C-alpha cells in the first residue's frame, strides 16, 4: 500500500507521528510467505521496539531501517512470546547492543522453542500488569498479560499517548476465521485472555497485531467470539 517502505526483506508503516509497524515474512518451504509486524517507538530521544522480526537478518534491517530514517539509538526491546516472529532475532537484538526483556516464562521456554532468551525477564501481577521494577524506564510502553491464549506466556502493549494497543498473536483480524497456530495455545482460557487485553487498553482504537493489518476493537471481540468456541 502507498506509503509504505521497504528496507531489504522488511516493510515499514507509519500508524502515529511516533509508531511505526514493521512487517517481516518467512517462507514456509514452497509454502505461504508468513508476515508477521511487531512495532517501532519513538520516545524523545530514543526508539523502543515490540518484537522482533523472523530472522536475525531481517532483524538487523529493522535496525539499519531506524538508523536510515529515525537516527536515534534503540534503548530497549520487549518481545511478546517465544516463537519464531517474536523472538527470531534475539541475537541480532543482542549483536546491536538493545537491551531486550521478555515475559519471564517466555525466557524459562525459549530453549525448548529454540529461541534465544531475552537478557531481563518481566513479571506479573495476578491482575496482568506488569510488576513496575521489572520494566525500568519503559517510558510510554504498559506491559501487560493478559492470560494464556495463542500461548501461556503471550504478552501485550499498550502505548501510552496514542490510540494503539498490540495484541501480539493473541488477537486476530475481525474478519479472520480462524486462530492461526494453536501449536502452544490454551484453548480453555483463551476467550477470556483476548477479553482481558481489551479491559486493559480500553481507551485504544488501533489494534496492531502480529498477523494481520491494524484493526479496530472489532478484532478484540471478533477473536474472543471465536475463542469461545474453543472451549
Ligand atoms: F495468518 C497466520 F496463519 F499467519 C496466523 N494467524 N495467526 C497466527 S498465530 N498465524 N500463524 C503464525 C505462525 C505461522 C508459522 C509459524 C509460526 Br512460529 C507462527
Ligand atoms: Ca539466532
Ligand atoms: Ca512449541
Ligand atoms: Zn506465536
Ligand atoms: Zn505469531
Amino acid at each position: 500500500e502507498t506509503g509504505d517502505q521497504r528496507f531489504g526483506d522488511l516493510v515499514f508503516r507509519q500508524l502515529a507521528p511516533n509508531v511505526w509497524q514493521h512487517t517481516s515474512y518467512l517462507d514456509m518451504p514452497g509454502f505461504g510467505a508468513v508476515a508477521s509486524n511487531g512495532l517501532i517507538v519513538r520516545d524523545g530521544g530514543r526508539v523502543l521496539v515490540v518484537d522482533t522480526a523472523w530472522t536475525d537478518d531481517q532483524t538487523a534491517q529493522i535496525l539499519n531501517w531506524i538508523k536510515q530514517e529515525i537516527n536515534l539509538p534503540v534503548a530497549l526491546a520487549v518481545v511478546t512470546h517465544a516463537h519464531q516472529d517474536k523472538m527470531g532475532g534475539m541475537d541480532a537484538l543482542h549483536a546491536a547492543g538493545i537491551a531486550t526483556y521478555a515475559n519471564a516464562l517466555s525466557n524459562q521456554l525459549a530453549p525448548q522453542e529454540g529461541m534465544v532468551a531475552a537478557q531481563h525477564s518481566l513479571t506479573f501481577a495476578a491482575n496482568g500488569w506488569v510488576e513496575p521494577a521489572t520494566a525500568p524506564n519503559f517510558g510510554p510502553l504498559k506491559v501487560f498479560y493478559p492470560g494464556p491464549g495463542h500461548t501461556s506466556d503471550n504478552i501485550t502493549v499498550g502505548i501510552d499517548g496514542t490510540d494503539i494497543a498490540f495484541g501480539g498473536c493473541l488477537i486476530k483480524d475481525s474478519k479472520a476465521k480462524s486462530l492461526g497456530n494453536l501449536g502452544d495455545a490454551d484453548t480453555e482460557h483463551y476467550a477470556a485472555s483476548a477479553r482481558a487485553f481489551g479491559a486493559a487498553f480500553p481507551k485504544a482504537s488501533m489494534i496492531v497485531m502480529s498477523h494481520s493489518a491494524p484493526d479496530s476493537r472489532a478484532a478484540i471481540t471478533h477473536t474472543a467470539r471465536m475463542a469461545d468456541k474453543l472451549r
